[PDB]
Protein backbone atom coordinates (compact mmCIF):
# COMPACT_ATOMS: atom_id res chain seq x y z
CA UNK A 1 0.00 0.00 0.00
CA UNK A 2 2.90 2.51 1.38
CA UNK A 3 6.04 2.96 0.21
CA UNK A 4 9.01 5.31 -0.64
CA UNK A 5 11.31 6.50 -2.52
CA UNK A 6 14.88 8.38 -2.28
CA UNK A 7 16.15 11.58 -4.04
CA UNK A 8 18.69 10.51 -6.11
CA UNK A 9 19.78 10.52 -10.13
CA UNK A 10 21.08 6.93 -11.27
CA UNK A 11 22.45 6.40 -14.82
CA UNK A 12 19.66 4.78 -17.33
CA UNK A 13 22.28 1.42 -18.41
CA UNK A 14 21.03 -1.49 -16.55
CA UNK A 15 23.64 -1.67 -14.09
CA UNK A 16 22.81 -1.55 -11.13
CA UNK A 17 24.12 2.39 -9.05
CA UNK A 18 25.84 2.38 -5.70
CA UNK A 19 22.85 4.73 -5.28
CA UNK A 20 19.68 2.17 -5.45
CA UNK A 21 21.16 0.96 -2.21
CA UNK A 22 20.15 3.73 -0.48
CA UNK A 23 16.51 2.93 -0.71
CA UNK A 24 14.15 0.87 0.06
CA UNK A 25 13.33 -2.34 -2.04
CA UNK A 26 9.98 -3.58 -2.81
CA UNK A 27 8.35 -6.58 -4.08
CA UNK A 28 5.82 -7.89 -6.74
CA UNK A 29 3.61 -9.75 -4.66
CA UNK A 30 -0.20 -9.00 -5.86
CA UNK A 31 -0.78 -11.87 -8.31
CA UNK A 32 -3.74 -11.69 -10.72
CA UNK A 33 -2.75 -14.43 -12.82
CA UNK A 34 0.09 -17.27 -11.75
CA UNK A 35 2.17 -17.68 -8.47
CA UNK A 36 5.07 -16.12 -6.63
CA UNK A 37 6.72 -19.29 -7.31
CA UNK A 38 6.22 -20.46 -10.51
CA UNK A 39 5.93 -17.19 -12.38
CA UNK A 40 8.04 -13.85 -12.80
CA UNK A 41 7.84 -11.37 -10.22
CA UNK A 42 10.34 -8.26 -9.20
CA UNK A 43 12.39 -6.67 -6.86
CA UNK A 44 12.31 -2.82 -7.11
CA UNK A 45 14.35 0.11 -6.23
CA UNK A 46 13.29 3.80 -6.59
CA UNK A 47 14.60 6.93 -6.79
CA UNK A 48 13.23 10.30 -7.81
CA UNK A 49 14.61 13.92 -8.63
CA UNK A 50 13.13 17.32 -10.14
CA UNK A 51 12.49 15.58 -13.52
CA UNK A 52 11.98 11.92 -13.17
CA UNK A 53 10.82 8.81 -11.35
CA UNK A 54 13.61 6.23 -11.75
CA UNK A 55 12.49 2.63 -11.45
CA UNK A 56 15.02 -0.69 -11.09
CA UNK A 57 13.44 -3.43 -11.46
CA UNK A 58 15.18 -6.88 -11.15
CA UNK A 59 12.79 -9.82 -12.52
CA UNK A 60 13.23 -13.61 -11.88
CA UNK A 61 12.04 -15.01 -15.43
CA UNK A 62 13.84 -18.30 -16.46
CA UNK A 63 12.30 -18.16 -19.89
CA UNK A 64 12.40 -14.98 -21.82
CA UNK A 65 9.18 -15.12 -25.13
CA UNK A 66 8.15 -12.35 -26.85
CA UNK A 67 6.00 -14.16 -29.74
CA UNK A 68 2.58 -12.81 -28.78
CA UNK A 69 1.50 -9.97 -30.97
CA UNK A 70 0.18 -8.04 -27.72
CA UNK A 71 2.55 -6.51 -25.80
CA UNK A 72 1.10 -7.13 -22.56
CA UNK A 73 1.76 -10.72 -23.13
CA UNK A 74 5.06 -10.60 -23.82
CA UNK A 75 7.73 -11.18 -20.58
CA UNK A 76 7.87 -7.69 -19.67
CA UNK A 77 7.88 -4.86 -16.96
CA UNK A 78 4.65 -2.34 -16.78
CA UNK A 79 4.69 0.88 -14.89
CA UNK A 80 2.02 3.20 -13.58
CA UNK A 81 1.91 6.52 -12.14
CA UNK A 82 -0.71 9.17 -10.67
CA UNK A 83 0.95 12.26 -10.16
CA UNK A 84 -1.35 14.09 -8.14
CA UNK A 85 -2.43 10.96 -6.24
CA UNK A 86 -5.94 11.46 -6.97
CA UNK A 87 -7.18 7.82 -6.60
CA UNK A 88 -9.33 7.86 -9.37
CA UNK A 89 -11.44 4.97 -10.64
CA UNK A 90 -10.05 6.11 -14.77
CA UNK A 91 -7.32 7.41 -15.59
CA UNK A 92 -6.85 11.70 -15.56
CA UNK A 93 -4.11 13.67 -17.90
CA UNK A 94 -1.86 13.26 -15.19
CA UNK A 95 -1.88 9.37 -15.19
CA UNK A 96 0.06 7.05 -17.20
CA UNK A 97 0.99 3.13 -17.80
CA UNK A 98 4.36 2.16 -19.37
CA UNK A 99 5.56 -0.97 -21.02
CA UNK A 100 8.91 -2.35 -21.83
CA UNK A 101 10.14 -5.97 -22.71
CA UNK A 102 13.28 -7.57 -22.09
CA UNK A 103 14.17 -6.61 -25.53
CA UNK A 104 14.12 -2.81 -24.27
CA UNK A 105 11.14 -2.55 -26.36
CA UNK A 106 8.45 0.73 -25.14
CA UNK A 107 4.87 0.18 -25.73
CA UNK A 108 2.57 2.67 -23.91
CA UNK A 109 -0.89 2.18 -22.54
CA UNK A 110 -2.53 5.49 -21.32
CA UNK A 111 -1.10 8.66 -20.47
CA UNK A 112 2.39 7.07 -21.25
CA UNK A 113 4.85 8.61 -24.11
CA UNK A 114 7.79 7.71 -25.10
CA UNK A 115 9.05 11.42 -24.85
CA UNK A 116 8.93 11.04 -21.50
CA UNK A 117 10.24 6.91 -20.86
CA UNK A 118 13.55 6.21 -21.17
CA UNK A 119 15.21 2.65 -20.48
CA UNK A 120 17.35 0.23 -20.66
CA UNK A 121 17.43 -3.51 -19.92
CA UNK A 122 20.54 -6.21 -19.32
CA UNK A 123 19.92 -9.25 -19.18
CA UNK A 124 21.11 -11.89 -15.63
CA UNK A 125 21.25 -15.56 -14.75
CA UNK A 126 17.87 -16.36 -14.02
CA UNK A 127 15.92 -12.73 -15.40
CA UNK A 128 16.98 -9.21 -16.14
CA UNK A 129 16.97 -5.97 -15.27
CA UNK A 130 14.92 -3.13 -16.51
CA UNK A 131 15.86 0.20 -15.52
CA UNK A 132 14.15 2.95 -16.21
CA UNK A 133 13.64 7.34 -15.76
CA UNK A 134 10.30 8.62 -15.94
CA UNK A 135 9.66 12.34 -16.86
CA UNK A 136 7.08 14.07 -14.46
CA UNK A 137 4.38 15.36 -16.86
CA UNK A 138 2.68 17.19 -14.44
CA UNK A 139 4.11 17.73 -11.29
CA UNK A 140 7.87 19.23 -10.02
CA UNK A 141 8.10 16.90 -6.55
CA UNK A 142 9.29 18.36 -3.48
CA UNK A 143 10.37 15.98 -0.70
CA UNK A 144 7.52 14.43 1.25
CA UNK A 145 5.02 14.42 -1.80
CA UNK A 146 3.33 11.17 -2.51
CA UNK A 147 1.92 9.73 -5.64
CA UNK A 148 0.27 6.90 -7.01
CA UNK A 149 2.20 3.96 -8.10
CA UNK A 150 2.31 0.67 -8.93
CA UNK A 151 4.69 -1.82 -11.14
CA UNK A 152 3.32 -5.18 -12.69
CA UNK A 153 5.37 -8.24 -14.48
CA UNK A 154 3.79 -10.03 -17.43
CA UNK A 155 5.06 -13.35 -17.35
CA UNK A 156 5.19 -15.40 -20.77
CA UNK A 157 6.07 -18.63 -21.68
CA UNK A 158 7.91 -20.90 -24.31
CA UNK A 159 4.21 -21.10 -26.38
CA UNK A 160 3.80 -16.85 -26.30
CA UNK A 161 1.15 -16.63 -23.98
CA UNK A 162 0.76 -15.15 -20.69
CA UNK A 163 0.68 -17.11 -17.87
CA UNK A 164 1.46 -14.48 -15.21
CA UNK A 165 0.00 -11.10 -13.97
CA UNK A 166 2.08 -9.77 -10.83
CA UNK A 167 2.37 -6.30 -9.31
CA UNK A 168 2.97 -4.58 -6.02
CA UNK A 169 -0.73 -3.10 -5.30
CA UNK A 170 -2.74 -4.84 -7.81
CA UNK A 171 -3.87 -8.43 -7.86
CA UNK A 172 -6.71 -7.24 -9.93
CA UNK A 173 -5.31 -6.53 -12.85
CA UNK A 174 -6.58 -3.03 -13.44
CA UNK A 175 -4.05 -0.98 -13.56
CA UNK A 176 -4.29 -0.07 -16.59
CA UNK A 177 -7.23 1.64 -16.47
CA UNK A 178 -8.19 2.15 -12.51
CA UNK A 179 -5.63 4.31 -10.70
CA UNK A 180 -7.45 3.12 -7.65
CA UNK A 181 -5.61 -0.13 -7.60
CA UNK A 182 -2.27 1.42 -7.07
CA UNK A 183 -0.80 2.17 -3.88
CA UNK A 184 0.75 5.00 -2.32
CA UNK A 185 4.63 6.31 -3.02
CA UNK A 186 6.35 9.22 -1.03
CA UNK A 187 9.42 11.14 -2.47
CA UNK A 188 11.54 11.64 0.58
CA UNK A 189 14.96 13.40 0.79
O1 LIG B 1 -1.83 -0.87 -22.26
C1 LIG B 1 -2.88 -0.48 -23.14
C2 LIG B 1 -3.75 -1.66 -23.50
O2 LIG B 1 -4.10 -2.32 -22.27
C3 LIG B 1 -4.80 -3.56 -22.49
O3 LIG B 1 -5.10 -4.10 -21.25
C4 LIG B 1 -4.08 -4.89 -20.62
C5 LIG B 1 -3.26 -4.00 -19.67
O4 LIG B 1 -2.46 -3.13 -20.45
C6 LIG B 1 -2.36 -4.81 -18.75
O5 LIG B 1 -1.83 -3.96 -17.74
C7 LIG B 1 -3.13 -5.96 -18.11
O6 LIG B 1 -2.25 -6.79 -17.44
O7 LIG B 1 -3.75 -6.75 -19.12
C8 LIG B 1 -4.74 -6.02 -19.85
C9 LIG B 1 -5.45 -7.03 -20.74
O8 LIG B 1 -6.09 -8.02 -19.97
C10 LIG B 1 -6.11 -3.30 -23.24
O9 LIG B 1 -6.75 -4.53 -23.52
C11 LIG B 1 -5.86 -2.54 -24.54
O10 LIG B 1 -7.11 -2.17 -25.12
C12 LIG B 1 -5.02 -1.28 -24.28
O11 LIG B 1 -4.64 -0.70 -25.52
CA1 LIG C 1 22.50 2.27 -13.87
CA1 LIG D 1 -4.17 11.41 -11.41
CA1 LIG E 1 8.61 -15.67 -18.89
Amino acid sequence: MVATAKYGTPVIDGEIDEIWNTTEEIETKAVAMGSLDKNATAKVRVLWDENYLYVLAIVKDPVLNKDNSNPWEQDSVEIFIDENNHKTGYYEDDDAQFRVNYMNEQTFGTGGSPARFKTAVKLIEGGYIVEAAIKWKTIKPTPNTVIGFNIQVNDANEKGQRVGIISWSDPTNNSWRDPSKFGNLRLIK
